[PDB]
């Protein structure tokens, strides 16, 4: 599974999205160890604080199928360089994934960034922590 | 599709819950009014306010699908009687289900209560009050 | 301090509003049982599931200083009618105020409605379901 | 008001925690231009997806009284180093915070950590993505 396909399941998933208060359609494709993949959207509410990301909707939809084996992770919006997860799904993204997993970040022209589940939050918040 | 076969559904969705810190799992199965049936279940995160909720899951499953057209939910946890939806999730449910969906609550021993999205939150906010 | 009163400091309150996504602001104040006044505005965010209610911004600033024993809040924004907490504020309300408390709800132009906790969300889930 | 200072206002704050789920308190001291202080803690819920973080507690109590322009912001937790906010946290933080503003991480043993909000979260999610 060479990115590319990753990203075109991810621009896919980003016209899914339900997101008529932003108007900003962010999608995602996550790949599991076993080669499946699983498409994201956010999915917005007319109370704000409700919002669920594209990032997010991917892993949980994987997670509650039994899949937590990951190894890819994109995500695409239309933004000039590569999209950017914000800091929560930053967070359920190192909670989630290996340290070791890629995450594939893109837009609708092109522009690629790569960085390991590390690098996205380095020192994450984590159940250690919690003792 | 009888409630009484979602409810399975939704106590074998419960089973895929990620729930290490609060040790409380719980299920949910939303039916879509083509017959489709959606799990979900509660994904938990060791910062707290990351953690989304069954009922969501469900239904952000479904709509990440394409699938926004549904006609019954059922929920269920290990409670007393018939688990009851926080209101975050009453919320996403009004917004997401139309004002006929069938909600039906029950937990591990057979106890079931049956309510419209209406009667689940009165007045709900909506995408209305804003114009 | 009666309803009225407190509504002025919810009113006060929505003007602090950091709402510049939705451009829709809410203000909230809360009434301690000793008479004191917590207020509250909703503060946004650009990735949007990071953003913070009204009601909870009032009931988190009292429970930050150690005031837990609360009687009434206000909630105020600029709808037709009264306006109506979401589903997680009122799970908030559930949880840190007791059953009698009183939510008054109005909006910029003098209607008001009042209701309880209970009726505000019926058979909430609570802390005993664990 | 030096850091020192903060950190133990921030101490301080976290006995104020309502934490009774993970029995892990948090406390942050958020110190404005003008030298004044705003204190915050972290408030959990029977459904945990409402929980409010210290790092949020304490911005939402500045900015919903006004005060938007700050220069250091302390968070403690007991933790064996400095605690790490949240991504959630940190995603608030480059929203209310310039990129300047001094992010003193520490815990109950001395162990003290310091950063930007820039380094907290690089190239953040914003309102210009929009
Ligand atoms: O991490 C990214 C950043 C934010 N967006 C969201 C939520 C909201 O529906 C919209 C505007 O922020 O995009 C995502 O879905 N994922
Ligand atoms: O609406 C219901 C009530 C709350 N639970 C959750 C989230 C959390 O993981 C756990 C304890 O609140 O159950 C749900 O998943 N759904
Ligand atoms: O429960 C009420 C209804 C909704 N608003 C919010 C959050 C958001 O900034 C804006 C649009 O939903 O109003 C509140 O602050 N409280
Ligand atoms: O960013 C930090 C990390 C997480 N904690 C929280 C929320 C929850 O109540 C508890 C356990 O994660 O600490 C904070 O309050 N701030
Ligand atoms: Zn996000
Ligand atoms: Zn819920
Ligand atoms: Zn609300
Ligand atoms: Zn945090």
């Amino acid at each position: 599974m060479n990115r590319q396909e990753l990203i075109t399941e991810a621009l896919k998933a980003r016209d899914m999205a339900y997101a008529p208060y932003s108007k900003f359609q962010v999608g995602a494709a996550l790949l599991t160890k076993d080669g499946k993949v699983y498409r994201g959207c956010n999915i917005e509410n007319a109370a704000y604080s409700m919002c669920n990301h594209a990032e997010q909707t991917a892993l949980f939809k994987a997670v509650s199928e039994g899949d937590t084996e990951f190894q890819m992770l994109a995500v695409a919006a239309d933004t000039p360089g590569p999209v950017s997860p914000c800091g929560a799904c930053r967070q359920v993204i190192s909670e989630l994934c290996t340290k070791d997993v890629i995450v594939v970040l893109t837009n609708l022209q092109g522009q690629i960034k790569e960085m390991t589940v590390e690098e996205l939050l380095p020192g994450a918040f984590s159940s250690e922590d919690l003792h």
